[PDB]
């Protein structure tokens, strides 16, 4: 309800950003 | 006492930039 | 084997920059 949901929610863009380091790592340049 | 306490501090502030992050988020340009 | 490991390993690199931060943080400029 109320507060019934946003973090049980947005929180993986931040793993999808934490996968783009995995690779910033797997590579960069 | 000797390591009696900083990190049982500091990170927060972690926690204040994984905060404008969510609005990093909730928002962006 | 297969999987046999990659996270059992790099995850600490990114320790390595969260140690950066604590000296970003206990200092910057």
């Amino acid at each position: 309800h109320s507060q019934g949901t946003f973090t049980s929610d947005y929180s993986k863009y931040l793993d999808s950003k934490k996968a783009q380091e995995f690779v910033q790592w797997l590579m960069n340049t």
